[PDB]
Order: structure tokens, then sequence, then C-alpha cells
């Protein structure tokens, strides 16, 4: 019972790129983006009387009530009210493609797909459990993660998760434990998850470290593994040492392996300090015109068959602030510095001498959030303790982890977050 | 199958076994994680709130004072922050006032309190998600919006089972419907019931509800589970002496455990709204657990697959229900503007002249009616409207044609029928 478009799409991978076609999930091979009455819609647009347009218009444009249209400025009717194609606004594929570009010297556009608009991050990790996730398949993923990987990918799409640890017995980054996880790997295929900077720990590895990560992934790619490897960007941006700025998807995309499938998910979410808007990214790492043009089929199906399409008006709000715009770029890195500024305050007072019996923190240097492992202590009786007499929130990771988010801490706070946090362990 | 989900579908199972069983195999495994996001949640109360996802200073959430330039009457903590994953409580409330104003008939105490969704789309993906298997059945209308079959059979692997909902005269039969529900011969079914409808723009009269929610009864009573999806795009575009409540409300009015009534609807057509992607799902039922586990579930099933919907929309949607008066009076007369073009369309489309090129299928609502056309194929019809006539029509089927009085102005749509019979006679 698939569809005859489904399979001709199918088809044209399989000529063109059968480790791809390979990798698609079940569901990925029945997709496709349905003709018929898109084709009759577009054709329509040549009419002096176009009566197939499901939304109600007039002579000028779409009918609106004036009211909700008040709410807005700088975007016209066209930019708030119709649909959004399934794929996004085309305009802000392409800004948002140029701004990649920009980020990423090392990047090129022929190595790419053009990015396509999901519901922000959340909705590109489905889109590739969609896609690419198979019941029983397995996701590779470091020990330290978002939490929402397992509902994604175990509970809505019945994969496994093996886990790795990224940091040694010092708290500090360490690539030797995914190393020896891709050497021990099994299975003719993995989605690996990357998410730098990280949540929950806020480390980004040094180009020395990425090189390691990249030519041990490459490697795996050479032993019969295919790897769809899934660059979690939601912190993208968010550097304060001198770390690797370019996204670990420019590294993958220039490993020219047809069995690693790089695929980028970034967006507004936190970039643009815009965590509602829910405006994000899918980009397929590839140089293979079939390729790019397939999937974007498959995945516009899958968009199509799931939110129908994202909001107008925030991918309208977004697209306007990528025009070059150098106010919207200065409050970006006014409020980037703001952060650093918070990590730096925050680095000066995690390490203090006095605190080396309450804890050992894990590196960071960038993203919203540190990690500490408390010593001598459980973290969730610190947790509730810190609540109930020092009016002070954080999150218990795991057995042994905190983790602190800077990102909502004032600067002239944190010293007193911290002494706060080492008073509540030495009470316990 | 997680603790949590096990949990949850023993206090459900407990409540309503048929509820229960109605669920598909992700609906079983659903639920919503308490670990992070309870560790929040009690955080809430702090001083200093380390655990949130997001930047935030003194004065509230970090965003970028361009982006917020974009926006009029919503404050930044109603633009940038996340909304919950169930949407803004608000909104749900509002929203909830808005269908009991709209729903006479309707207790609160037999529904639960709406979600909010991606609009209706995500709210037909969700049931796909929450109540349908591979191989289940979609029972609705031959008549039809060509998405259903790409969201449930395409995404969710059921199979479509069509009924006629016309007679041969192009008028509206709850007959077939009737013969379909006594010939059912499974233990389980998904109805999907879109009135007004695309493409005919019919609302059924109070008459043929009843018709037809005692028959969904009378196969409820022989074992079959109904799962009745109310697709309530087009609801309160009414523009004759039609039921003018949600059959929602007819449905949760039968006190059947085997029928579980869901509705859809939203902003997207209501209120002119089509990108902003605020809809809403409701369950039918009086059970208190009911409520919760399928909230729970829905809530687990939105986090892991778009994480939450737009927070500026949600907002803008809020403040129009709260400060209505201006916003109620446009949206009147654009309704208004609506029901005229119908008023004419239905003059036009009777007329005698016409008689031998078509036959109307009965419409009364919406943005849409179709005609069968005489002695000629619609595609042929369709190709030749736009080369000769400049016109823009909808080819549904072998015999069918849709037009959209939706985007025609009232003057134009004598023109737009003169030339569909012109069109006609030029091909026989
Ligand atoms: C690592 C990581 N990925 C993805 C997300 C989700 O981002 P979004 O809000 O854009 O869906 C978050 C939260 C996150 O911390
Ligand atoms: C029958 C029907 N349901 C749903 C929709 C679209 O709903 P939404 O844009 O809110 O996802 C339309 C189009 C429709 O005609
Ligand atoms: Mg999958």
């Amino acid at each position: 019972a698939m569809n005859p478009l489904a399979q001709s799409l199918n088809e044209q991978l399989q000529q063109s790129n059968a480790t791809a076609f390979a990798m698609l999930s079940d569901l990925g091979q029945n997709m496709f983006y349905p003709k018929g009455i898109l084709s009759q819609s577009a054709e329509a647009k040549s009419t002096t009387y176009n009566a197939t347009i499901g939304m109600a218009t007039n002579k000028d444009g779409k009918m609106f009530a004036s009211s909700l249209d008040a709410m807005f400025n700088d975007l016209t009717p066209d930019e708030i009210f119709p649909y959004a194609p399934p794929q996004g606004i085309e305009e802000l594929r392409d800004l948002w493609q140029q701004k990649m570009l920009r980020d990423n010297p090392e990047l090129s556009i022929d190595n790419m797909s053009r990015p396509i608009v999901t519901n922000a991050l959340t909705h590109g990790l489905s889109l590739v459990g969609d896609l690419f996730v198979n019941q029983d398949d397995t996701i590779l993923l470091p020990e330290h993660n978002w939490g929402n990987y397992k509902l994604v990918f175990n509970t809505r799409n019945g994969a496994n998760l093996q886990t790795y640890p990224i940091f040694d017995k010092d708290g500090h980054y360490t690539t030797d434990s995914l190393v020896e996880a891709l050497q021990s790997y099994n299975k003719d295929k993995v989605i690996m998850i990357l998410n730098y900077p990280n949540n929950p720990t806020g480390y980004t590895p040094t180009h020395k470290e990425v090189t390691t990560i990249v030519e041990a992934i490459k490697a795996l790619a050479n032993k019969g593994t295919k790897v769809i490897a899934v660059v979690d960007d939601a912190y993208y941006g968010l550097f304060y040492e001198d770390v690797y700025t370019q996204s670990l998807f420019t590294a993958l995309t220039n490993l020219h392996s047809n069995a690693i499938l790089p695929i980028r998910l970034d967006g507004a979410t936190k970039e643009f300090f815009a965590w509602g808007f829910r405006v994000g990214f899918m980009t397929f790492g590839t140089s293979d015109q079939t390729t790019k043009e397939v999937l974007e089929a498959k995945v516009k199906g899958l968009i199509r068959s799931n939110i129908s399409s994202g909001p107008l008006p925030t991918q309208s709000a977004v697209k306007h602030v990528l025009k070059n715009n150098k106010q919207f770029d200065k409050e970006i890195e006014q409020n980037i510095q703001t952060l650093k500024e918070r990590y730096e305050v925050t680095k000066e007072v995690v390490y203090a001498d006095q605190y080396h019996s309450h804890w050992q923190a894990y590196d960071f240097n960038s993203g919203y959030f540190m990690a500490i492992k408390v010593h001598d202590v459980d973290p969730e009786a610190l947790r509730k303790h810190l609540i109930d007499k020092y009016s002070i929130g954080v999150i218990a990771l795991n057995a042994t982890d905190i983790r602190i988010a800077f990102s909502c801490v004032e600067k002239d706070d944190i010293p007193h977050v911290f002494d706060s946090i080492a008073k509540a362990i030495d009470d316990l």
C-alpha cells in the first residue's frame, strides 16, 4: 500500500544514494509530498478569478480582523495571517542558509540541503525520528544529555539509547570513551546525537577534540556502519572560551563519506532569545542533488501530515531580523556578552579553593548551564533543602550531579547562589 | 514500557477500561515525564531559580528589542518565553468558556479542559498518535479533505473506509452512514465528522445530527469502540438554519463509555488566523481519571514532537478573547461578507439556465461548495477554465469540482459560474 509517489522518490534515492535510502525508517520509505491539489492550486494562480484558495480573501488580500493585525508592526498582513508553506517561508530558508554560511566559513553551499523550517529543534528531532529511526534502532549519545531525547527517541520512536561518558574522573572532558564506544559498536546503523554546547554541562569541545570525534565517526562509517549524525545546535554561538566555533555539522559534512549523514538542527530558540517563537531548521549534509530533493519531499510530507505548517508571524519576524539588521545584531551580542560575564563569575566562584571539599565542577565554557558533582551528599536531598531554606532552585540530574543555569542568575547574585549551595551541603 | 506509563494505564483501566482499549501502542507507552520537569515546577517559588532553560534578568526573560518591536499590546513575557506543552493555561480556560457559550447543551463536567495544539492538523496528528494503530479503520465521508489520508494512512498506517453523504440528486443523506454503521464488522473505528464540510460546505440539520448520533450509539452498543473525531475547522460559519452546536456536544451527551468524542477546533478559520497555528483538542468524558490520563499522554505526545506551540500567537488569541468587543465585531463583519457571497452563490448555482450544466451538492456553510458537472471530465474542465476563461477551480474526483466563495468577491460570483457553464458547453 505504498503510494506511487513514494515509490518514485525511493527509486530515485536508491539510484543516487543507496546508503541514504538504507537509513530510512519504514515511515521514511512510505512518505512523499502529495501533488494533485497543490499543483491544481498552483496552476490557479495564473487566473483572474482564483476560486481554489482555502482562505477568506478579497480584492486587496486576505480577510482578517484589523484588531489582530494591530498587534504587529513591520509585518504585512500577508506576513501574519496566511499559511506558511510546509517547508517554511522560502525567503527565511534563504536567509538562514546565509547566516549558516557566515557562521561556518568552511561550509560550502554545495555540500548541504537548503534548511527546512521546523517548529523549533524538538520538531527537528521528531522529524529525524520519523524519517530515520526504526523501532529498536540505537541512539548513541553522552550520558550527560537532555532528558527529552529519551521521550522523543525511546518513548515515541521505540529506539534504544546507548550512553557513553564525556567527562573523566576529574570532571574534565574526554573523547576517550566515545572512541571506545565507536570501536566496539556492533550494529549496521547508528543514530548519534552530538549536542555542543551541552545540556546540562555547558561544554563545547576544542577543534582538537572535534577532529578526534569526527575521525572516530569516519572510522566507524568505514567499518560498514551507516551513521546518522544529529548535530543538536540548540546553544550554538554561546561560546565563552577559545573553542571550535563552527557547527560540528561542518566538520562532519567535510568528511565526504556517503555512510555518514550529518543533520543539523538549529534555530531561533536560544540563538535569538526567542524560545516561544518555535522557529528552527533542519539541514542535511550531502553534495547530492537527488538526495537533497528526495529528503526535502519526504520532510515536507512529514510536516504536512503532523502540523501542516509552522507559525507564519514568528517565521516572518525571524526573516526580518536576518536581513543584515545591525541593531538586532548588537542586541544579540549584548545579550550573549551578559551570559559570558555570568559564565566568568561562575568560573571564579565554582573553582575557589574553599569549595574543593564541596563539589567537583564538570568543565564548562559555553551555553546556559554548568554542572557540579556534589561530594558526600545526595543531590536530591540537597535540592529540596535549597528550595526550603535558601530559596534557591537547582536541578538534580542524577545520583551525583547538580545543574545550575547561570542563564537565569544575575551576575551579582552568582557568588551567593554557590556559597548557599556549599552551606546547604555542609548542613547535610 | 516506562513505569509512569504503566501507572497511567492501570489507573485508566480501572476507571475507563474502554478508553484504555482505544489506545494505540504509542498511546499505551506515552506518559508525561516527572524527573527534571517536576524539579523545575517545585522551584517556581524560589528567589533564585537556576533551573529554567531560558535567559533571564531582573526584568524578566532576556530578549532582542528589535524582535519585541514587532509586537504591540503584548508584554515580552507573553512573546519570548516557552508556552507550556499543554498551552497557556489562561488560553485553555478562555477557549473552554467560548466553547460553553457556543454550546449551551454542553456541560463543563462532561469534557476535559481543551489542550492547545499547533492548529487542527496537529490535533488530527495527536488522534493518530494516541488512538490509531496500523490497520485500524478511519470511517469518513467520500467527500473529504485529502490530508486525512496523509495523516492517517500514510503516517499512521490506517485504512480509510468511505461512505456517501449525498444522494443521486446532490441532496445530503444520512442513509449511507447508517448502512455503513450497521454493516461495520470491526471492534474499533475512528470516525471523522467534518461539518461544515470540506469540500461541500454542508452542515446538517438538528434532525440529521440526531440520526447520525443515534446510529453511532447503536454501533457502540453492538461492541465497537468509537473514537468520534469532530473536525470543527469551519465551525460558526453557518448561513442557514442548521445545527449550530458542535457535533461534539451531541456525541458527548450520549453518555456512552464506548464512544470517545474528540473535538478539534481553533483560531485557524474561526478567527481568520490560518498562520497562527493555534487550535485545541477536547475529550468528551465525565470521568476525572480519563481526563487526567489523556491530558498526561497528550502532553507527552506534544513534548516529544514539537515541545510546545507558538507563544506569541497563543497570547494574541488570548488577548482577543479577553479584549473582545472590537475583535468580535470585525469577525462578525467578515462572516457576514462570507454569508452574502454564499447567498449570491445559492441564487446563481440553482438558476434554471444552468440545470443542464451541473447538479449542486447541498451547501449552507463554510468556504466551499461543490457541483457534479454534467457530461464532462472535471480535470479537462479545470484545465480549460484556466486556459480560456481565466477561472481557477479544483477538480475533486471523477465528477465534481469545488468552488471557494471564500476567495471570490460577491459581484464576481455570477461571472465565475457563467464561465463554468460556458466551459462545460465547450467540452460536450
Ligand atoms: Mg521512527
